[PDB]
């Protein structure tokens, strides 16, 4: 038996890999994923970059054991002399602190390498497909992130969580204290049950941090997570493909949500510029402000488009502030007049 180990820069069990290398899919295999891993680690931890031969990590032969072989010795053999560095004056790597933002898109892709075996039984109707999370959903994922900067209150709940990438990912960014995912398909919650089990391995093994997160099987629209929806700060829902009666019923799950609750999708559940008035006041655009995300840069979706996100964000002033206007004849009057108007 042949193969390849990669030392834990912590002290984790080691790395293995099989010889011949796996390959993963159409894109990725197990020797660029060595070689990858070998780049993420030294970004963690300067001595190790500074030893390693940087430009010369794309030069080695991945089809030859030998040339490989070499390449994780070096490495190896680097690990050991930091872990002898460490146990000297010099600090450790400090540990608990979440991943840089390039780390976490590696660590998603290796999870995803070592999880989907099948990936054609995946329905590819968003956006963009799992199999190319790392470069476009990731990238759309990390921009909202940033924007709605959750905190230790929140509670987050992706609904149709698919394999669980954007949990993973979630829980792994932010201070947000609990994340679940939830996904009615068997597939894909199949492999979801592997995607966790392999990204609790990988971050323990680079040394890194994620928040409390449960990814489960269900259907969002049962009466369990009527109240569930009801008591999150934060939900992503991928609803591009969904159908009006599905998103109909949706909204109805928002409209219980207290106040500063939000809602990020990729299609919005109300218009961008909802004026509120006697004929729609039943409608979801009166409690909620909806604004669309700055979209994805230099990739397009199969439609040929650009992608973007929205986001809605709970806010009953709306209507508050409607009625109040009603109240008053005069402010009536010229409600009454800019309808007409
Ligand atoms: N009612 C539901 N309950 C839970 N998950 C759901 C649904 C429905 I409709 C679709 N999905 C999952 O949503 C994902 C697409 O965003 C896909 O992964 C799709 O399987
Ligand atoms: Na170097």
């Amino acid at each position: 038996k042949l193969e390849l180990r990669l030392k834990s820069p912590v002290g984790a069990e080691p790395a293995v890999y099989p010889w011949p290398l796996p390959v993963y899919d159409k894109h990725h295999d197990a020797a660029h994923e060595i070689i990858e891993t070998i780049r993420w680690v030294c970004e963690e931890i300067p001595d190790l970059k500074l030893a390693m031969e940087n430009y010369v990590l794309i030069d080695y032969d991945t089809k030859s054991f030998e040339s490989m072989q070499r390449l994780c010795d070096k490495y190896n053999r680097a690990i050991d002399s930091i872990h002898q560095l460490w146990k000297g004056t010099t600090q450790p790597m400090k540990l608990n602190t979440r991943p840089s933002t390039g780390l976490l898109r590696h660590i998603l892709q290796q999870v995803y390498n070592h999880s989907v075996t099948d990936p054609e039984k995946l329905n590819n109707y968003e956006p963009f497909s799992p199999e190319v999370y790392g470069e476009t959903s990731f990238d759309l994922v990390a921009q909202m992130i940033d924007e709605i900067k959750m905190t230790d209150d929140d509670l987050f709940v992706d609904l149709g969580s698919g394999v669980g990438q954007v949990v993973l990912q979630v829980a792994a960014a932010t201070n947000c204290k609990h994340h679940y995912g939830v996904e009615k398909a068997d597939i894909p919650a199949k492999y979801a049950e592997t995607m966790d089990r392999e990204f609790r391995k990988w971050m323990k093994w680079y040394g890194k941090k994620h928040a409390e997160y449960t990814l489960e099987r269900g259907d969002f629209l049962s009466e369990e997570w009527r109240e569930r929806i009801a008591n999150t700060s934060v939900i992503f829902v991928n609803n591009f493909a969904f159908g009006p009666e599905v998103d109909h019923q949706l909204k109805e799950r928002f409209a219980n949500m207290k106040e500063g609750g939000r809602i990020v999708s990729s299609k919005p559940f109300a218009p961008l510029n909802f004026r509120i008035n006697s004929r729609n006041l039943s409608d979801i655009g009166t409690i909620m402000r909806v604004v669309e995300l700055s979209p994805l840069k230099g990739s397009v979706s199969w439609t040929g488009k650009p992608v973007s996100y929205y986001l809605h964000t709970i806010d009953r002033t709306i209507l508050e502030n409607y009625f109040s206007s009603l109240k008053n004849p005069k402010l009536r009057e010229e409600q009454e007049a800019a309808r007409r108007r």
